[PDB]
């Protein structure tokens, strides 16, 4: 390289401030410079940043003309249309849930520059979720306001958003800290409950019911930007898994017997709140949906996430869906 | 347009939970308590709603934009030291300032921003950010800088560091866990943050830098650079335009904030902001190269101050020419 290809320090205590990779953290670190990026520690959160940037969509390039027409004819049942209400009352809000979560909770946090990148993409892709709502909404004509006020009118959705506000814990609140044992496991506790259970367990459910409709050829436009939706929570998923086994990785200590059995509680309570607001969803069922399917898919998933984070499966129910899987599989990150 | 069809509409069983939903003449850009945030409709604001589409419509990414002639060039004798001084500081002040700024947005603006269709907008600019800073990154790669020795430059070159330090001064309490919006002094020190990162970081500080960098472009030089700044400069101008709207919308909303103090003070803030630009300038440009030299830089970083004091309701100061008018093309 030619002569003046480096940049000139004319402060010289300066360089001290260059980052040693070894000393960065996911959590709690104040002793390196967390503006800079590099030297990047934590290739696995560049890598879904990445994957992320790759996934661009927007809810406005998927026609709808064709879920007008159905939407507005006759030939949906009552039964039918109770199912894509229900999943668009509970997906219009608990987008903005986990997206202001990411802001407001997580991301003062998480005390490194490429995880932050990712929460970045992640919450923007949280927006573009929001908008898909949004879309659907004034495409079919919809009463939005019933729509997003959906989790203040329908109890089964309002019992999950509910708990969702608990398992938040008190991250929010100015006092919070994550530099205690007791702060720290709050603050897994809000992980687990917004990547596991929101994103994990409820959302995958959601997406069951909606795709169940696109593979019968209804509601093709609302299916394929659930398609876009579902690649996009395998990456919000992946990662925060990943963040997830990071944090007890550098801070076993959080990782007490009383913390898991803690967190298998609060994957059981979330079990039983999705087969709940499955059989609202499904009181008797429509063609190729029953609620019985769905006591053994919610067990099935809560299986898959539990052992990601390294606790024991605990209900060992077989997939109803294996093509949940088949698309999973294209979607793959 | 069609018949409302019989059995469209989710059935409340929660009967007094109508009462949340939102009205939209309730919705405010701030200290909006009274309703519920998390409901993005009905969109009140579509100013940011319409900045929102705007950026969602601009996507790109740096690995899309190739740099094998820029390499090329880099590795040549034919870009002198004096140009290459002035790519490198250019690289070593964006690469921690796109941080600097979505941070601000995340850890500062969000939270005091009670409005979801604000936010929407917030979010697209705070990953616009992100992909500010993988362009720099990406830009050391490619050219094989040392890439700790560029994003540290803010703590290593004075001219760089002295406009970071005043960021983080009129960044103000806002960080302050216990900071909030519900007072006058508490509201007016959030437009000052506002002022800080959207007039002064984002409107001032990185227009001496759009202008070196492209004048390169527009030589055929380091292109690859030049394309990258130019989605860069794209971004910046709706992140500038949505920030004016935001100060503004504020100010008609809490019209006993913006008082003549207030407004003396931002102008002060602009005019230190001038002086550190312009010596940054300096700093990149001991010497001249083609179509640019320091003193330029006075009547232009003047200039774009006056156009920014002029969209926020504050009388021009300073008068001077654009020595620079192919950046409006
Ligand atoms: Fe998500
Ligand atoms: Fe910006
Ligand atoms: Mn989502
Ligand atoms: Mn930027």
């Amino acid at each position: 390289v030619p002569r003046g290809s480096h940049m000139q320090a004319d402060i010289l205590d300066g360089k001290q401030k260059r980052v040693n990779l070894n000393s960065k953290r996911l959590v709690n670190c104040n002793q390196v410079d967390v503006n800079q990026l590099v030297p990047i520690k934590y290739k696995w959160a560049w890598e879904h940043y990445l994957n992320g940037c790759a996934n661009n969509w927007l809810p406005t390039e998927i026609p709808m003309g064709k879920d007008i027409e159905l939407w507005k004819s006759d030939r949906l049942s009552e039964d039918e249309r109770r199912v894509i209400l229900l999943n668009l009352g509970f997906f219009s809000t608990a987008e903005s849930l986990v997206g202001n979560n990411i802001v407001l909770a997580i991301f003062k946090h998480v005390t490194n520059p490429e995880a932050r990148q990712y929460l970045l993409r992640q919450a923007f892709e949280e927006a573009v979720h929001t908008h898909t709502f949004l879309y659907i909404c004034e495409s079919l004509g919809l009463d939005e306001k019933e729509i997003f006020n959906a989790y203040n009118e329908r109890a089964a959705i309002k019992a999950k958003d509910d708990f969702q506000m608990e398992i938040t814990g008190k991250v929010l609140d100015p006092n919070f800290r994550t530099d205690s044992v007791e702060g720290l496991q709050e603050f897994v506790k809000n992980l687990v409950g917004y990547y596991i259970i929101m994103e994990g367990i409820f959302f995958y459910s959601g997406f069951v019911m909606i795709l169940s409709f696109h593979r019968q050829n209804k509601m093709i436009g609302i299916g394929e930007q659930y398609q876009y939706i579902l690649r996009d929570e395998t990456i919000h998923l992946n990662f925060g898994i990943d963040l997830i086994n990071g944090i007890k990785e550098e801070n076993p200590e959080i990782w007490t017997p009383e913390l898991q059995q803690e967190i298998v509680e609060l994957i059981k309570r979330a079990v039983d709140l999705e087969i709940e607001y499955a059989q609202d969803c499904l009181p008797r069922g429509i063609l190729g949906l029953r609620a019985s399917m769905f006591i053994d898919y919610v067990q099935h998933i809560a299986d898959r996430r539990l052992e990601r984070i390294g606790l024991k499966p605990i209900y060992h129910t077989k997939n109803p869906f294996p093509w949940m899987s088949e698309t999973i599989d294209l979607n793959k990150e």
